[PDB]
């Protein structure tokens, strides 16, 4: 029961599009019209105000700053989100003070604000308004579609998944931006987003929780060539856990209950001004990581999650190849990993914290416990930490330790040897703190 439009062709109400386990009922696309699907060009001639361009009319393309000669970026939003001022073309802007290019900004608002099932299936029809627009850079201007990326949040990511599928698979890469789960997890390629639908997919899953019983709006399955998990993915730090603004509703609920999937724009925004910020380790589960594995950063070099993830050697030597990381907790979220070994000393066994910190070059760190329990003489302790800035190179720590069971002698207990390292390369930078003084000491271990 199908309807056809414009020269954006037909869209068959039945399945996989509809009368699916994932999309139970039938319903079909809103109209372009009733859609209002609108791109808006910004390019370095042009970094503030946009111009609008049309498919329709080629006219509005050539006689616009479109610059056939470099790479174009597109950005598209989700349910219930719009392209006109909100991150999306925040998101262009900071792309253009790092490369000279072409970044469009898919504004859908309109169609976006439908009920989600609905919405489900207006992206359909944005897909082709795209991917129609890209068709008519090629017969037009003869630009390659190789040189064409897809950024897609949410149902934008599945958008993008749209446009790259109705052009063969041409279109060099397609970014989502944690994908929506509802209606598409576990569902024909046709309607979802995988590695098919560009030469190079990357995923962000920053809200990979089960949607049902649980709210987690994101997709857990790997779609890419690459599938990035932040902080495994399924809760992003500065999150407390889990619409016409609900916040009318319900003061805070919005925030609340969209925050891990918004962390995936925002870690991603934030990679395009700070490339080496969100390296990604590759490991067969977040587990493995956060328990001192996979580390570190491998023989090549470590991904860089984020806009510069294109630049990975065997970025599609596979699919749903995997990696792990954490990021911070607010601002530009950058931390980079580092590991660190402490081997005891002494000779009475006592209990308590092993705290540490840093002074770099740059700044200074924080406290870091690297462990808590009994600590007999000339053993070791190792624990991978993450640094939510960027120091320089280690060679001055500090120490600390505090008491759990109260006593059995208060030994002169100091530490042999502390392992540094970094995560990016593999530089030690490890310490001899002969001198054992016994307890609450700033005791600085130093070179050797
Ligand atoms: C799978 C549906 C995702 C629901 C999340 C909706 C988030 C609202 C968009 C955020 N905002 C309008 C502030 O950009
Ligand atoms: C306690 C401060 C954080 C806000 C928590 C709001 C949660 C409300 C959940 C939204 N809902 C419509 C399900 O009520
Ligand atoms: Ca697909
Ligand atoms: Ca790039």
């Amino acid at each position: 029961k199908e309807v056809c439009y414009t020269p954006l062709g037909c869209f068959s109400d039945d399945k996989p599009w509809a009368g699916t386990l994932q999309r139970p009922l039938k319903s079909l696309p809103w109209s372009p019209e009733e859609v209002n699907t609108r791109f808006l060009l910004y390019t370095n001639k042009n970094p503030d105000s946009y111009q609008l361009i049309t498919a329709r009319d080629v006219a509005t393309i050539k006689s616009s700053n479109f610059q056939s000669s470099r790479k174009t970026h597109f950005v598209i939003h989700g349910f219930r989100d719009r392209g006109e001022d909100s991150w999306p073309s925040d998101m262009c802007k900071k792309i253009l003070q790092v490369e000279t290019t072409n970044c469009i900004s898919v504004d859908w608002s309109s169609g976006a604000k439908a009920e989600y099932t609905q919405a489900v299936q207006n992206i359909r029809i944005v897909g082709a308004e795209t991917a129609y627009l890209i068709q008519q850079l090629l017969t037009e201007l003869s630009y390659n579609p190789e040189n064409v990326h897809i950024i897609g949040h949410s149902l934008g990511a599945h958008t993008a998944g749209e446009a790259g599928r109705r052009l063969e698979g041409r279109v060099g890469r397609v970014t989502g931006l944690d994908p929506a789960e509802p209606c598409f997890q576990d569902a024909s390629e046709e309607v979802r987003l995988d590695p098919s639908d560009a030469q190079f997919v990357d995923v962000i899953h920053t809200d990979a929780s089960p949607m049902l019983p649980s709210l987690g709006f994101g997709m857990s399955q790997k779609v890419g060539h690459m599938d990035f998990f932040p902080n495994g993915g399924k809760q992003m730090p500065g999150c407390k856990r889990s619409f016409i603004d609900i916040n009318g509703i319900w003061q805070g609920a919005q925030d609340y209950l969209a925050c891990n999937h918004l962390k995936s724009f925002e870690y991603y925004s934030s990679s395009i001004l700070n490339p080496d910020g969100f390296l990604a380790y590759p490991c067969d589960s977040y587990d493995k990581f956060q328990e001192n594995g996979c580390f570190p950063c491998p023989a090549g070099g470590c991904p860089k999650m984020g806009h510069y993830a294109d630049q990975y050697k065997e970025k599609t030597s596979a699919v749903e190849q995997t990696f792990f990381l954490n990021t911070g907790e607010s601002g530009d979220y950058t931390s980079w990993r580092y590991r660190v070994s402490i081997t005891l000393a002494g000779s009475g066994k006592a209990n308590g914290y092993l705290k540490v910190t840093l002074r770099g070059s740059n700044g200074n760190s924080k406290q870091y416990e690297i462990f808590k329990g009994s600590l007999q003489p000339d053993s070791s302790y190792t624990l991978d930490v993450d640094v939510n800035f960027i120091i320089g190179k280690i060679q001055e720590v500090k120490f600390v330790w505090n008491k759990t069971v109260l006593n059995l002698s208060k030994p002169q207990l100091g530490a042999s040897r502390i392992t540094v390292q970094s995560g990016a390369d593999g530089t030690e930078y490890k310490f001899c703190g002969s001198g054992t003084v016994q307890d609450n000491v700033e005791q600085s271990l130093y070179p050797c």
